[PDB]
């Protein structure tokens, strides 16, 4: 509350550490469905169904340009990429499986870097 603060968690490396995590996601062999925005002209149903499209290149641009106020807003966009994928793709598809693998990969890196 006013003039009453919890001890200051050092957040000065968060930008660099989120960039490293994102690099590792970008270079994973199962990243290919997620590297670029889904082409809304060429993928029927996507535009209407997925209210907030997100992809790694869009996260990378947002990161590079100071559009994440904090590390939680960054994790929300990464998770959004996987939640979108689950909304649109059957679990038993190459893309569906890619999404589950990537989310697992991300969540471990997140816990190990920050928790």
């Amino acid at each position: 509350s006013m003039s009453v603060k919890k001890p200051k968690r050092d957040d000065s490396k968060d930008l660099a550490l989120c960039s490293m995590i994102l690099t590792e996601m970008e270079t994973h062999e199962d990243a290919w469905p997620f590297l670029l925005p889904v082409n809304l002209k060429l993928v029927p149903g996507y535009k209407k169904v997925i209210k907030k499209p997100m992809d790694f290149s869009t996260i990378r641009e947002k990161l590079s340009s100071g559009q994440y106020p904090n590390l939680e807003t960054f994790a929300l966009d990464v998770r959004l990429v996987f939640d979108n994928c689950e909304t649109f793709n059957e679990d038993d598809s190459d893309i569906g499986r890619a999404g589950h693998n990537m989310r697992k990969y991300f969540e471990k890196k997140w816990t190990d870097t920050f928790k």
